[PDB]
């Protein structure tokens, strides 16, 4: 079997993608965040404290046939930006781009934090990190992938995400057409649960290109690029006027600017992030000074391939029995 889906942006600055998937019998459709740096997957629910719930589009497992509460399951999860979700888990039919999954958890939500109440835009997570990572006590439970992916004509799926613009994931095959040159693969350490895999190094602009191991995940569940401190400043040195603020929490630069580019090496190939995908537009409303695309992950403890990088890629995660990383240019 294969699954194809668009996935969108959320809103103009591509702070995170939404990917329709279909829930329960007959099918309620929610717009969930597709993450592969976790590995719960859980909705906005008819379970969810009210006043928590504004504007996002719910699941009500009562309206489902197939819909079954898994006894005694519960699920609390809290990630890397400080907001937090928790619940009780149903098992139900789930369903992405034509991919069918019986019996996956959907964990329902009856506390989310402010965080994601106040973005109406997404109702909910798909996690795609390996299942260890699942927070569901006290019997974890398999990520839709994990749970699909013997099923897949290949054990694997693909992230395709555009800049201000759509993209897809597909599920069990990698479409030839999506991407240009070859498809460069990498090693993978599941040690921490995640995709975890090493840069061979990086570029600032048309500079030389410095050979340096960064350690870090393929995020797409994270906006930005966050890499270590000395690889950030030498990015944001080439940008006049840019800074480290710590009242905004992070560099940010004159939105009059041009940025350069950024390339981050894959094995002996070289992934290059346009200028303007590390433009995140105006600290406020009206601000002249605008949010780096790259950041550092000094204060986060891992390097965090995100959003800002994977959309310059065409990006391959093989669950095969030792799991690879693949990217290629497009
Ligand atoms: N919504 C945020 C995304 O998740 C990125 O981390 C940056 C963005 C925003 C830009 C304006 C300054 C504050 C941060």
């Amino acid at each position: 079997s294969t699954g194809s889906a668009t996935t969108t942006p959320i809103d103009s600055l591509d702070d995170a993608y939404i990917t329709p998937v279909q829930i329960g019998t007959p099918a309620q459709t929610l717009n969930l965040d597709f993450d592969t740096g976790s590995s719960d997957l859980w909705v906005f629910s008819s379970e969810t404290t009210a006043s928590e719930v504004d504007g996002q589009t719910i699941y009500t497992p009562s309206k489902s046939t197939t819909a079954k509460l898994l006894s005694g399951a519960t699920w609390s999860i809290s990630y890397g930006d400080g907001s937090s979700s928790s619940g009780d888990v149903y098992t139900d039919t789930v369903s992405v781009g034509g991919l069918t999954v019986t019996g996956q958890a959907v964990e329902s939500a009856k506390k989310v934090s402010s965080s994601f109440t106040e973005d109406s835009t997404i109702d909910g997570l798909l996690g795609l990190a390996f299942s260890t990572l699942n927070t569901v006590s006290p019997t974890q439970q398999k990520t839709f992938f994990d749970n699909a992916k013997a099923s897949l004509d290949s054990p694997v799926f693909t992230a395709d995400l555009g800049y201000h613009a759509p993209g897809t994931y597909n599920f069990g095959f990698i479409d030839t057409t999506a991407y240009t040159g070859s498809i460069t693969y990498t090693a993978v350490s599941t040690k921490q649960g995640f995709w975890e895999w090493t840069s061979t190094g990086y570029a600032v602009g048309s500079g030389t290109f410095k050979s340096t191991s960064i350690d870090g995940i393929a995020d797409t569940g994270t906006t930005l690029l966050y890499l270590p401190a000395t690889v950030v400043s030498a990015y944001w040195a080439q940008v006049s006027g840019a800074k480290s603020s710590s009242s905004v929490g992070g560099y940010v630069f004159p939105c009059s600017a041009t940025l350069p580019s950024f390339t981050f090496g894959v094995g002996s190939a070289r992934i290059v992030i346009p200028g303007d995908y590390i433009d995140f537009g105006p600290i406020s409303t009206g601000s002249s000074s605008c949010f780096g695309g790259i950041q550092s992950s000094a204060g986060i403890g891992i390097n965090i391939f995100g959003d800002v990088a994977l959309k310059a890629a065409f990006v391959v995660f093989n669950g095969a029995t030792t799991p690879t990383l693949g990217f290629a240019s497009k």
